[PDB]
Parts: structure tokens; sequence; C-alpha cells
């Protein structure tokens, strides 16, 4: 409500330092890089969906940072919808339980927020200033991972990858011919993302001092014991980032 409004535009300034911080760009300047598309102010329609609506205020406080004219529906659902077009919304923004979507109703164009977190946050790591190399960890290809690893890999860099299901991991090497990464055989890294819904993911063998880790996983794959030891440079917000992946994909 008052003090979670600037709770979660420090939480995002934060991030958005971060990531300037890392890349030279702010989150807005990574978009126009990935996308080749700007902000003008476009009416955007946050319908919340049955599936209190605290998750759609956490939207309009993203999607106002970046410079949109976004609203709230009174009305939640198809009500909603109707609603969001019949005033104006250029851009639907609604999710269930398994879909977060942007539509775009100018274009037709539309995201899906998992692959345009992974590759949001693929990009970030690519761009880091400070990396020796053009090899890349990816720990975690599931909806979000493989397409960050599939965006690494179209950049031309050389990406290995780890999932604990063999099968994703089977799928990635084939599809997109990255290298398998081994635990026991580990190498060192200074460019990692991570894709995972779990803690401890990312075993001290692999780190670089100075390596940057990008990842939107929930909780951290890092404990903060070892982030501090090798003075990893953490790009993690559970949200806008991959909003604005979104918001500016479909632009
Ligand atoms: N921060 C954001 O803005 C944002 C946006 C979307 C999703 N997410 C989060 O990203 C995470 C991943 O989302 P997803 O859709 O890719 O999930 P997913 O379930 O589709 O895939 C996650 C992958 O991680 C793998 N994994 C789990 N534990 C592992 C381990 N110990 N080592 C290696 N791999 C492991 C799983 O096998 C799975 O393939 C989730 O925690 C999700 O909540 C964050
Ligand atoms: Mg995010
Ligand atoms: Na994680």
């Amino acid at each position: 409500t008052p003090d979670d409004l600037i709770n979660i535009n420090m939480q995002l300034q934060k991030a958005d330092s971060a990531v300037q911080e890392v890349t030279g760009l702010d989150i807005k300047g990574i978009c126009k890089a990935l996308y080749g598309t700007f902000s003008s102010s476009e009416k955007v329609g946050i319908v919340p969906v049955t599936s209190i609506g605290n998750f759609s205020a956490s939207l309009h406080a993203i999607t106002q940072y970046f410079g949109f004219d976004s609203f709230v529906t009174d009305m939640p659902d198809v009500s909603g919808y109707y609603e969001a077009v019949q005033n104006g919304a250029e851009i639907i923004l609604m999710a269930d339980d398994r879909t977060f979507l942007a539509h775009n109703l100018k274009n037709g164009k539309m995201a899906n927020n998992q692959p345009c977190t992974g590759i949001i946050y693929a990009e970030i790591a690519s761009r880091y200033l400070k990396a020796d190399s053009k090899d890349v960890l990816v720990v975690g290809l599931g909806k979000v991972g493989f397409p960050g690893a599939e965006h690494l890999v179209q950049k031309d860099f050389r990406v290995y990858g780890y999932d604990a299901d063999e099968t994703l991991l089977e799928r990635a090497t084939s599809n997109l011919g990255i290298i398998p990464f081994d635990p026991a055989n580990p190498k060192k890294f200074s460019i990692i993302f991570e894709a995972t819904p779990c803690a401890n993911t990312i075993p001290e063998a692999v780190l670089s001092e100075n390596c940057v880790l990008s990842t939107p996983g929930i909780p951290c794959a890092i404990s903060e014991e070892l982030r501090d030891k090798y003075e990893v440079q953490l790009i993690a917000e559970p949200l806008g980032i991959g909003t604005a992946s979104m918001l500016y994909s479909v632009l």
C-alpha cells in the first residue's frame, strides 16, 4: 500500500543499479538493445484474474516505473479484459497460476513471461563488462533457462548447461548444441545464469572472483557467504526485470 509503494520502487531502483554496474546500461537500455524498442507512454491494462489483487498492484508499480501509462481494471477475468479494451488499453497484461502474458492489441504481438525472463537475464549476463571469456554456465534448463541458453548460443557464447533432470539436459544438448556440464569435472566461470527454484545450486568450484550471477531464481542460487567470498555480482529481482522484458518485447 503506501510504504510498499516505496518498497517496490526501491527494489527496482536497486536492480536497475545492479544492472548498470554489470552492463553499463539500465534495464530500460537492456530492453532497447534487446528488442530495438522504446516506451512511448503506451496504455497498458492490467487485468486481475481468479487463479485481494496484490500481484496486479505490483505490476502497476513496475509498469509505472518504466514509463507506461498503466491501470488496474476494477473487474477481474473476462469482465476485466472487456473493461481494459473498452478503456483504450493497447497492451493487456495478465496472469493465472501457470501463464503470465502481455498482449499488444495494436500489432498482435504476444509475450510469455518465462522465455522473456530467461532471455533478459541471459542478455544481462552476456553483457558483463568485466568478463574475461565467452564461456557461460547455465544451471536450470526449464521454461526460463532453456530460452536463456538459446539466446546465449545465438550470441555465439560457449554455453555449458546443467539441469538436475538428465532429460532436460539431453534436450538442450541436442537442440542447442550446448556443452553438458559435469560436476565431476568442474570449470571456473566469470558468467553464470541460473534459472532454478532452489538455493545452493552453484557450487564454489565453479566461481571465480568478481563473476556475475544472473538469476531470476527464487530462492537465490548462491549463499550470502559465497557471494561475499567471491565478490559475486548478483543480478536478481523477483518480477520487474522479467516484466520489462515482456512489455518491451511486444512494442
Ligand atoms: N524473477 C522473475 O521475474 C521470474 C520470472 C519467471 C520465473 N521465475 C522463477 O524462475 C525459476 C525457474 O522457472 P522455470 O519456469 O524455468 O521453472 P521450471 O520448473 O520450468 O524449470 C526449472 C528447472 O530447474 C531445474 N532444477 C531444479 N533444481 C535444480 C538443481 N539443484 N540443479 C540444477 N537444475 C535444477 C529443474 O529440473 C527445472 O528443469 C522459478 O523459481 C520461477 O519462480 C522468476
Ligand atoms: Mg525479474
Ligand atoms: Na535459484
